[PDB]
């Protein structure tokens, strides 16, 4: 009833839009008995009601952009007063056009029983972002950086992104400190890249892997001098953000030491199978599946929550920044985070003119309680796409890259 | 936000389990979370917490049994029915504490200090308890052993256990919302099962032939067959008179077809209004009508829900359709409107296998993945006909059947 | 749907409130500091609100038409009561908006009471429009509540009677004698007696229904004795056909079990001895002693226990029954509030019973006060949700004005 | 933030805890009129143990709360985040057992332990604590009792007993009136009773104080022996003002009040308020008051919310502290707060040894959405009692003062 365990463990903006859309739906749309005559009329009016609302939100976003532009780098944006937990909008969003296009496909205005869904709005928001970047191309601030979530139909589109002179970064929560591992699982991307004759080697090496959220950076290399292809680790000094440089190594190791100890305690208390392994690396410590032998989500969630709470009461850990991740059957504790990794890549690709958030798009699937490495953090560093299927990713990439 | 559209859709969620979750949360926050951070004696805390959880489950056991006795009456209500008003009938005693202690070993529930006992935890405990019961009745003098196991249709590690079930002398039926009126389709769909059963040496033919397919929810019945003169196997259609329940035989054909005709017209209206692509096609059969994806192609989720909600509401205002029970299903990316229901299908099978001594609900177990808003063909209706297992993964089915059939 | 009170267990108003929340956030809160746009902001907000109410009017009309023969509104709001009359929602909003300045608010959304006020104003508006036409269904019966075991409403009751409108007071007290209600309503009968401007014939159209629908009394003025007061109308005249088939033994068995149940509750709750149990012909109840009163938790415990207990008692379900814990009293009565209103509708004109569309129940018991709540009165006719005596007076003034 | 819809999380948290034994051991046993004593006894035992557990949690929080006080958090703060500060130990079980005897909470089978049940228990426990310290050797006994004075009798005797018992009594109001006359005219009878009461020394008589504008004006009862002059006398600010308040800029104070006065004048035109409603401006406060004419609770809350959020975006107001009150028909904007008001009185009575929060009990009837001057703010300065009825105040004071 009243959950006493509620605070021990949703996108408000989207639910907000859903509420605004539901009011005309229940009043005008819910007119089920109707196809005898007035359902063209009902659909038409309902479509207009929805379109108007999205157009109103368009202006609210643009007002927020302007307010945030001048007053940031204490007032509040209108939209921020309406939606307190809303994230920054680095780009304009043609919501009305996006809706009308999606309504063409899925006939949302033509429904009388099923209100505009969370997925409906999510698709509109994603379509709007893509539409924005395509608009700049036929003029603006075009898309310079696309990032993906590591922790196949997508592989070709990655290659063409690179050919179109767009930097591609793969952000993973994996704490592996050796290139070799990433070469072993990103095999297909590496060899298909390598084996492709079209791409100049310059564009070929614009592919990067930001491991440990923002702990390790690897870049693609092609040395057919040796016919050696794969990923080369980049020295910290080139890609490390200034604030991260200030972190003491002692606090880093102390943080990782305390984390690894906490993991082992959790292991014993939870009496986890011995096939479950705790892996410690240079900038990361994590727990991994075994043999077949996996971990329950409650166990994964217990681990992340325990790690976050303990470390947040650990002084070395607060003098730095850390992230936790429990997406798959693995829980990773890494130094840094999603936002830091994306912004590091922005500076890395062009130090003289760092890639702006307005020119950055993070196609991510970790908009969930996957930990502090959630893709909501990525909204701090740039524009994002919210994908729920690999096909969704391909669809979005296809329309983006369509001439 | 006050969702003004809430009541337009089905938002059924197992109140009994949520009720159990709420009870377990009180010892959790006062004993588990109150000793979060305690580096020393974790074992003591886990033991006290587990004991508190176990006591609660044993209390619920008692409530369940009392209800079973108070439902043997037939208007008062069981004490449990007062606590949880939407509770279903318990055809069988549930060893909940034993099931909790077993799952607590696997899932380590009592050891957690941050994450409370979950819905899935209770679901696992409830399912394990249902299995544990039937395993107890096997050796028992006057125990009611499991006679019928039912599955949901609409290579595969379930097939061996289905074969093992049949060999163990247990009747197995598959209830599919598909409305196809030919045995050929189900032979094509379930070719993996029929081939393995055909190739199974350890199972006598009488036990093999104890495999049935309930086409529609209760519209068509098919039985496995193995010709003794020729190497021909597959599925045979059974005449209506042998398996059709009395009330179903009382149903008028004209109302049946009026319903299906109305449903078919309603489907094409929806097709136009939602401007669905031309390959989405609408298929009409003898006792069922449905809309299926085509190729060049598929239907959105919300569109599928729009269809079943439309069909259900419209037909529930159709007089011939109230004289004759019907069902809708949008689980896959198809929507099928079938005459009858899942409840009817299970009890039809209960009668068919042994007409003279019909299989009781206490001897029936439906393994279902459709305990969801999948229309009126949901597995909550199967709780009317007998005991159920709530499965969320195919691996759960395998594990559940493994525990049951383990010697 | 639990029968036991764990937390604070009208959906239509909350549904409307949710609707009104959309223009509030998108068009009002967005303009909190736009102090020169106050004219345009308020105008747009007022139109947005008014458009919603106009839309709900249509859905209500659809519900009425459908119920004349679920409705969309029933699908949207499953706990919605029947609308016996159409309501002018848009105008009611605009009128109340002038007084309350709802559209000018940027920090506070349209409230529950805002809508309740608008709904009440709409109901009164409807009758007034019907009135001037006279052609339409005019208000013939107004019912009030005095259910519990200084008043400016009295002159308006008198004005209602002089306007040829029948006035009934429905009460859950369940006392079986006229003298008690004469004393409780002394101010009303004195004022009515002292009124020279009202014909005795019209004075006689004042009735009181005790025990929800168990006892009926009428106002009388006889020249011979030269007094006045209340005379109990015989059962044959006002009893509904459903109630006539009710067996006396079931009635007695119901009350006897209820009285027994009350006595154990006294024991177990260790209630003070000053607390007494009163038994009447068609009612049994627990009343506060002497100040010695009962906690609301205790009163709720009593009503919930009785309802659950009696609804599992075969004689009681061959019967209808009601419980009421409004004040610091709990009464178990044979009748029901809907039955009382329906009985009065027949009593005044047996040939052509007063239609629900010509009936208005001004009630203050739209609360968890047991099965005797005023939501039951919505079954028998139109209603008015009042929170203050001033509200009643205000609503009655608008109703009876030129 | 804006308000769409309409308590105390700690009480709700305890209610949810007590609800679990209720459903299983009480609701289940309805219809069982035999065995009811046994059922009641067990149910009582279950409830009591929960309270004893919560007692322990409080003692732990208090000791953790010795770490800082004007990282991490108490386990109670994790479970209930919006929980206030407990300056004293609370005998919850003893209080429950007493309240269960009076209210028969454990005997109920259909009605769970209510919000009011717990509230009474918490209030009783607070009283119980101070009574034991009166017993104990040199225990931190009650030294300051504060009351609310509202804005534009059985309680009077108990105040006198408090004063005669050597307990300092203060009355805090949101009224912005800066003249002693208004309060001699508002607190008549009490002054007369104190003047007429021969059984009280005038030294103890003077321990009665009035805090106006929450913490803006201080008036102390005076009684000249030879000239028959009695009433309230304003105390000079340097004597009772807290240091932080002394450092406040008069300009910022004035600028804040002037902004509020214009905001108030804006609101009355916007809301088209009647001309009978008058706006009152004082030295340390500005307010809106009813006419000869009254204001809706929506209008009252609109004004408070508007004023509150507006001034929070006003820099001079940020550099000061302000409070708002809409309990009565009036809406007052006063410089300071109830918290600052109580604490100022704590130093005023005895500057060499300021009265501690553990020695201060605030009996208040404003634990509601009354604005920033609510009694929840008083929990920052000391112990409190939640009052819903005037008779509750009388009964509570009686039990506190009984011997
Ligand atoms: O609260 C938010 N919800 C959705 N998108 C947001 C939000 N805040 C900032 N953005 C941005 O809006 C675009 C919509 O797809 C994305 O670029 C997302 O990052
Ligand atoms: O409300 C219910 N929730 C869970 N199971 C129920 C319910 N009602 C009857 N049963 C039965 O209890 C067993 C354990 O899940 C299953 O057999 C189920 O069908
Ligand atoms: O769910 C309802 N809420 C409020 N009023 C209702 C409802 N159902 C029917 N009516 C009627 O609407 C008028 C306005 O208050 C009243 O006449 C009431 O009886
Ligand atoms: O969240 C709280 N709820 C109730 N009381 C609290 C809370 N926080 C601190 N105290 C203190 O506990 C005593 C009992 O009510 C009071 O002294 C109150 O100020």
């Amino acid at each position: 009833r009243y959950r006493v365990e509620y605070h021990l463990k949703k996108d408000e903006f989207i639910d907000w839009v859903k509420g605004l859309l539901a009011s005309p739906f229940v009043l005008h749309a819910v007119s089920h008995e109707g196809d005898y005559n007035d359902d063209l009329a009902t659909t038409q009016r309902v479509r207009s009601q929805y379109a108007d609302i999205f157009k109103d939100i368009e202006g609210l976003i643009k007002d927020k952009i302007e307010f945030d532009s001048r007053n940031m780098s204490l007032g509040q944006s209108r939209l921020n007063l309406l939606v307190p937990s809303i994230g920054t909008f680095f780009t304009e969003l043609p919501l009305e056009q996006a809706f009308l296009w999606e309504d063409s496909q899925r006939a949302i205005s033509a429904r009388r029983m099923v209100a505009p869904s969370f997925n409906d709005i999510r698709h509109i928001l994603n379509t709007a972002q893509i539409f924005h970047f395509k608009k700049q191309e036929n003029l603006g601030k075009v898309l310079r950086l696309v990032t993906f979530d590591g922790d196949n139909p997508v592989i070709p589109y990655i290659l063409k992104l690179l050919r179109c002179g767009i930097n591609v970064g793969i952000v993973t929560a994996a704490g592996y400190d050796e290139a070799g591992t990433y070469e072993n699982r990103l095999k297909g991307l590496i060899v298909a890249l390598h084996d492709s004759t079209d791409i100049p080697v310059s564009q070929k090496q614009n592919l990067t892997i930001m491991g440990g959220e923002s702990s390790y950076l690897f870049r693609y290399y092609e040395d057919p001098e040796e016919d050696n292809f794969g990923f080369r680790q980049i020295d910290k000094e080139e890609w490390l953000l200034p604030r991260m440089k200030a972190w003491s190594l002692e606090d880093v190791e102390k943080t990782l030491d305390f984390a690894e100890r906490t993991l082992n305690r959790l292991r014993k208390r939870l009496n986890l199978p011995s096939e479950i392994s705790i892996i410690r690396k240079v900038r990361a410590v994590g727990i991994v599946p075994g043999e077949p032998v996996k971990l329950d989500r409650e166990q994964l969630e217990e681990i992340v929550l325990t790690l976050q709470n303990t470390l947040e009461s650990f002084a070395p850990s607060r003098r730095i920044q850390f992230s936790c991740f429990d997406g798959g059957s693995d829980v990773w504790c890494d130094i840094g985070g999603k936002d830091l990794g994306v912004r590091s890549l922005q500076q890395f690709y062009n130090p003289e003119s760092p890639i702006q958030p307005s020119e950055t798009l993070h196609v991510g699937d970790q908009f969930a309680p996957v930990g502090s490495a959630n893709d909501f953090k990525a909204r701090l560093a740039g524009c994002t796409l919210w994908i729920a299927s690999p096909q969704e990713t391909v669809n979005y990439l296809h329309r983006l890259l369509e001439t």
